């Protein structure tokens, strides 16, 4: 299998929209990502519009696309060292340090999204990125969008994402900000690193583990494997009321935040 000077060599990964694809250049030797979408042509036309925005060190770069017949063939910077979701062991999630770096790296590019108005809408592990010097880089942007526009805000209503990750106002509220729900997710991705697993299914009034959480039975699994202070930053991001829910602005002001650490 082959795209022009490329050369499709290893399967990186297959979901909603396709397969992304590890591509060699067969004269240059360059190794990049290329994302392969069947076909949503409007759904693509949005995306490359998105992808050709983003211009920071913890976001995946987009290098252009090609179109063969119904095959649109997505062209961005190579993630070397792979997925975050690789770094996180069950049951144990990882050392603390790498969860405070990973997790600053996570916030300087939602940072830098929010800042021009693009809401991810999916952040995970899968989606977060490790270059060559272990630097995340946030993927993905299938589900992303538009939620400021000439410094105007516009809500959000439709129901995307992945349950676990999902901020609760999305399965409660007709329209809702973007910014809360993206600053959620990233409080779900800091569990699953501190601790190697994910507290609930969806955040519902149906979900038991949901109820526990709000009613601070932090005694209880994945809670009880968290350190007190990142645990803090825990409590003030997965709060249910996203108007009462902290800022990146005052997570950049946390003690875990600012708190030094070394394996
Ligand atoms: C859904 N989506 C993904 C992307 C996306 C955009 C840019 C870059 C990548 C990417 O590098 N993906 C990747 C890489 C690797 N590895 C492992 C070995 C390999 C090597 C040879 C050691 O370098 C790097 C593993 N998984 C993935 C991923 F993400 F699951 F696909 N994926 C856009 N949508």
């Amino acid at each position: 299998p082959f795209v022009e000077d490329w050369d499709l060599v290893q399967t990186l990964g297959e979901g909603a929209y396709g397969e992304v694809q590890l591509a060699v250049n067969r004269v240059t030797e360059e190794a990049v990502a290329v994302k392969i979408v069947d076909m949503c042509p409007e759904n693509i036309k949005k995306e490359i519009c998105i992808l050709k925005m983003l211009n920071h060190e913890n976001v995946i770069k987009f290098y252009g696309h090609r179109r063969e017949g119904n095959i649109q063939y997505l062209f961005m910077e190579l993630a070397s060292g792979g997925s975050l979701f690789d770094r996180i062991e069950p049951d144990i999630g990882m050392p603390e340090p790498d969860a405070q770096r990973f997790f600053h790296q996570l916030m300087a590019g939602v940072v830098y999204l929010h800042g021009i108005g693009i809401t991810h809408r999916d952040i995970k592990p899968h989606n977060l990125l490790l270059d060559e010097r272990d630097n995340l880089k946030i993927a993905d942007y299938s589900l992303a969008t538009v939620f400021r526009y000439n410094n105007r805000e516009r809500l959000l209503n439709k129901m995307c994402g992945t349950l676990p990750y999902v901020a609760p106002e999305l399965l409660k509220r007709r329209e809702f900000h973007a910014e809360p729900v993206d600053v959620w997710s990233c409080g779900i991705v800091l569990t699953a690193m501190l601790a190697g697993e994910l507290p609930w299914d969806q955040p519902s009034d149906s979900c038991q583990e949901y109820s526990d959480w709000k009613e601070k039975k932090t005694y209880l699994n994945p809670w009880k494997k968290i350190d007190s202070a990142p645990l803090a930053l825990l409590h003030k991001i997965l709060v249910e009321n996203p108007s009462a829910r902290i800022t990146i602005p005052d997570i950049k002001k946390d003690r875990w935040y600012n708190k030094p650490l070394k394996k």
